[PDB]
């Protein structure tokens, strides 16, 4: 169930994104910013970049622990990633 993922920055905002190469229909992010309470949010689909996205305001200088849960069409968790 291959995917790619990343964190883009514009301004001070961080956009966690997740790009699927399988039959994915929704994605949630689970994240902690600066070791705070874990947030669980379902992502949006940016057709311009053909990828799922969630933007956090004013977090470019934060540290962010996150992982995705996604379906292949019955869900799957990615390993945990860090944004510096």
């Amino acid at each position: 169930a291959d995917f790619t993922q990343g964190a883009d920055v514009s301004g001070n905002n961080v956009t966690l994104w997740f790009k699927s190469s399988v039959n994915t229909t929704w994605v949630d992010v689970h994240y902690k910013v600066n070791s705070g309470v874990q947030q669980n949010v379902r992502m949006s689909f940016n057709a311009g970049a053909a990828r799922f996205e969630h933007t956090i305001l004013t977090a470019a200088q934060a540290e962010i622990e996150y992982f995705f849960t996604y379906n292949n069409g019955p869900a799957y968790d990615t390993t945990t990633f860090t944004y510096r």
